[PDB]
């Protein structure tokens, strides 16, 4: 269970950016605002 609990590396930093930009995309602000406008506004 060491490794589940070793310290990252700076080579995780972009797998963790990855699975972020899988999920939001370049225009994610642009679609959130639009849809809660529509949704409550």
């Amino acid at each position: 269970f060491e490794d589940e609990s070793a310290p990252i590396t700076a080579e995780d930093s972009w797998a963790v950016i990855s699975a972020f930009f899988r999920e939001k995309g370049l225009v994610s602000q642009q679609l959130d605002s639009f849809n809660q406008f529509v949704d409550y506004t």
